[PDB]
């Protein structure tokens, strides 16, 4: 629980994979 | 394009923006 906004990247990456985004498709982006 | 889609999309650039840790990455997955 570092920073602000590492707490709202969490969420932000919980999020999308609960809507439905791949882990996948998560990594081609943001790896 | 759809609102989910463009919603994601939008809500990945901007993460990506932010400066993501390669761990944190990771420690989401």
């Amino acid at each position: 629980m570092v920073s602000k906004l590492s707490q709202l990247q969490t969420e932000m990456l919980a999020a999308l994979l609960e809507s439905g985004l791949s882990k996948e498709a998560l990594i081609q982006a943001l790896g």
